[PDB]
């Protein structure tokens, strides 16, 4: 006994998972990255501490947007799956 | 036990739709990050700069968003519009 | 023999794996790169040791932020799994 | 019920995804790589804009080009699928 | 022909814990490897350092060992507890 | 209904698609990669522009080697599909 | 003709294939990337060829115990099948 | 509907080794891009090096471009004479 | 129509190639970072040569290591495979 809809939604958090996995990749690699460059700039020239952090939050801001855009179509793709029967 | 061929079609959509944003989201986050490294470290270096780095930090996260844009488009065409439906 | 929810749950730790899995690679890799600046940057200066934790631990909060939204998704999925029939 | 390219197509579909989702992975990093050099070699030499901008053209055309290759070879899986009955 | 369905789910759970395991160890790996060449580079620099460098070099490899465990903790309950099992 | 073929070739296409796919990764940052050493080399070193352009065509070909070399096994997985029946 | 071992047995081999499959990328490119560290270290300062041993080998035993728990999980799952039937 | 033994087999052995191939090409062309990296900074640095450094960039090459191909060998292996097919 | 060992068998040869291509991105990439170091080494200091192949080729067996220890479990899941009935 199965139905379409079993098969369906196995796809969907299967997909699902795939988009925040892949989100999840992306956002703690980029903004390891960004600190990387904020932690050494401080470390190299303290008085720009504050000034650093203007492009590092841009930066973060790019990297988040790429997550929570995922995570919007994740949330599509299981609670309001395309396609379902 | 019922299956149709769209249950089955509809499944791979949704998979492959995941792969193409999941690898869209490695791709973005870290390109983004890695660019913005650079700003940063420029801005460290040459405070004075800022201006003049802009520019190809814009041009660099410009290319990297067309790829994660390019890639959603495709997504959204697989589960909203299944090429192969039947 | 199967039944709807065998196969709903089955793709639901697929897709739970997927969500974790990324996760650590994510936050493991987003931290080391992280924590590589800030022992570097004590090493050429270790009187910046303090100065340099502040900007190292708001990057592990963002990186581990990915980490355990990922881990609240993962958890919905494979506990109050979306879909289930 | 099923008929045989209903299974072909969801191969074909996945086939699709993961030519994508690796043409992204390549595209968006190596193209922040490019660009990272691009914005490193402006700040330390602003007079070099130009003279950097056509290795970093030259660059970013090799990585796109992994990228649409792939794109076309994706759009052959799912609109004229090798192997339909 | 015979399944039941936990053979399905129980399938389910094993490539799940694969997953959640494969993952931790890149995490860990990687990022072990980047925080050790760090803590290599600076004593080979400063190498008086040695001493405050290994409280910065512990809290990273801290942090990256959690994910790898909370994973393996997850892998475990996935494979040993499946969550869903009929 | 289904026939043999039609699993052989939804696996060749998922083959297929995981060749070109893991071809692009290695591709778009294996070029970024040698690209950012080209920016940085003029960048640092303006005089030495034309004689960095022979190592680096020579990384790029090692790295198009790979794609190209992946390509043609795609095209044999999903065209001329080894074990069909 | 299937049995329910047949597909919990192929789901343990999936799944130790994805634990050893990770377990090799975290393994050789964070020795990779330890010994790069160790490699330039000893160009950099020849007299420290012999102290750089310590950090190194305290750094490949933190990657490969990652390398070897996933190897015992490998095993665990292929030859004491959590689950089988 | 008709299946039988070697159609499960034989799509197994295609995704293996698109597996085997998929990973020998982000190897090869990741690694032979990094040491293309430092080959092309080093005689930007030390364009007299030029000589001495086309030796270690070779025997770098040549190992990466054994996983290549020892891992194109099992992909053919896995494609063209399948263990365990029945 | 299908028997217990189509399923694992075929389970066995994607957890085979799990475990191989897991192998060469990590032996592929592990040895370009290291082959990175002692190029850049010995363009920085060419009397170093042979004092850094050492350290390379301690780095190189740690990679190799993890790759051919995963090619033998590769062969055992191919051709010995555990569970097979
Ligand atoms: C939706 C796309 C948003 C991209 C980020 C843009 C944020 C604003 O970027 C601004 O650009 C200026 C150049 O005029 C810089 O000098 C400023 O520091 C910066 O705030
Ligand atoms: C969630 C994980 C956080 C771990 C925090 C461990 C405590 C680190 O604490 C740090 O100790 C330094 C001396 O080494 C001080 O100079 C810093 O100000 C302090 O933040
Ligand atoms: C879950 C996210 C955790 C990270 C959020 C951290 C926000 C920190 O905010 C920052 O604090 C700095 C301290 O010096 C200031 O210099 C900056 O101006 C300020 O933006
Ligand atoms: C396909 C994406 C290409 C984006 C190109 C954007 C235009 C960049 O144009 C660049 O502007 C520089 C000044 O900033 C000039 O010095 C360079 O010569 C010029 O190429
Ligand atoms: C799709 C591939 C796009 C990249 C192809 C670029 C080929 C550029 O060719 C290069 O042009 C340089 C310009 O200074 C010259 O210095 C080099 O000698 C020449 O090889
Ligand atoms: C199970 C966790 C093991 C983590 C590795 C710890 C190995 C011992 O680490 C020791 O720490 C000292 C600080 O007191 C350093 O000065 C020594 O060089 C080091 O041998
Ligand atoms: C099939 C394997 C091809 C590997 C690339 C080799 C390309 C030729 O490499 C040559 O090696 C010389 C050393 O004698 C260098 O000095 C030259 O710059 C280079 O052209
Ligand atoms: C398993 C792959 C190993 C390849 C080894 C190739 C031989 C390299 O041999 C190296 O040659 C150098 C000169 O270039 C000498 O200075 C080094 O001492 C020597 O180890
Ligand atoms: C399969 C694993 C292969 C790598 C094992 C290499 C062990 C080398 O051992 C090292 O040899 C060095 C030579 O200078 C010494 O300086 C170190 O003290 C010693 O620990």
């Amino acid at each position: 006994e199965l139905d379409p809809n079993a098969l369906i939604t196995a796809g969907a958090l299967i997909g699902g998972g795939l988009i925040m996995g892949g989100g999840a990749i992306g956002a703690g690699i980029g903004d390891g990255i960004a600190g990387n460059a904020l932690i050494s700039g401080i470390a190299r020239q303290p008085e720009a501490q504050g000034r650093l952090f203007t492009p590092f939050f841009i930066t973060v801001g790019l990297v988040e947007a790429a997550y929570f855009i995922n995570l919007a179509f994740m949330a599509l793709f299981v609670f309001a799956t395309p396609g379902l029967q």
